């Protein structure tokens, strides 16, 4: 997250690190068996760690539960990114506290100009490197359709869309890919795709959650 702020130790208790060794993407906790991510987050060997704000030390409050199975979209198109969603279920539900909780699903598509919290831990710098050990945090709004639409030299679909400034600063970046985008207090978005990072006229794409609440609620209801 370039341009956010230190979220505070278990402020986003539904957010998930996905670790192979390191931290490579978040995720979002939807119950206390399923996490939801970003279809370009899918790898072998996935752990599960909850309840993290740094990565980098054990502060209490962590379960780490390895992944039994994931399910990336079945129309997931990594040319386009189009359908950029997938599901991890974990091995053993997750105990569910203050510190570790799940988000909501919509249960309808969140408006223009709603402001939503974007978090990770991903990269904090729009030009080089810069890599957070405790979770970051941004407010941004969602972009109208016309301006997200014309947001980019690639397609856009209606399974995408953008939060963000167009003036540049604020951003998710590398890193923060999967991770949650809530609005209304609903999960409204995955982190996607961008063009870097905080770049002037070049704002975030997100995977649009509530298209996919009944392809979720069908998978979870028979795995
Ligand atoms: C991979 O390196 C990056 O810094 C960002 C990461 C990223 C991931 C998710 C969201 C954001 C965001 N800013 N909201 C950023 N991605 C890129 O910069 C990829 N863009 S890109 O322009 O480099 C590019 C374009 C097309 C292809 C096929 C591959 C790479
Ligand atoms: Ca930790």
């Amino acid at each position: 997250i370039v341009g956010g702020y230190t979220c505070g130790a278990n402020t986003v208790p539904y957010q998930v690190s996905l670790n192979s060794g390191y931290h490579f993407c978040g995720g979002s906790l939807i119950n206390s068996q399923w996490v939801v991510s970003a279809a370009h987050c899918y790898k072998s060997g996935i752990q599960v760690r909850l309840g993290e704000d740094n990565i980098n030390v054990v502060e209490g409050n962590e379960q780490f539960i390895s992944a039994s199975k994931s399910i990336v979209h079945p129309s997931y198109n990594s040319e386009t990114y189009n359908n950029d969603i997938m599901l991890i279920k974990l091995k053993s539900a997750a105990s569910l506290x203050s510190r570790v909780a799940s988000i909501s699903l919509p249960t309808s598509c969140a408006s223009a100009g709603t402001q939503c919290l974007i978090s990770g831990w991903g990269n904090t710098k729009s030009s080089g490197t810069s890599y957070p050990d405790v979770l970051k945090c941004l407010k941004a709004p969602i972009l109208s359709d016309s301006s997200c639409k014309s947001a980019s030299s690639f397609i856009i679909t209606s399974n995408m869309f953008c939060v963000g400034y167009l003036e540049g600063g604020k951003d998710a970046c590398q890193g923060d890919s999967g991770g949650p985008v809530v609005c209304s207090g609903k999960l409204q978005g995955i982190v996607s795709w961008g063009e870097g990072c905080a770049q002037k006229n070049k704002p975030g794409f997100y995977t649009k959650v509530c298209n996919y609440v009944s392809w979720i609620k069908q998978t979870i209801a028979s795995n």
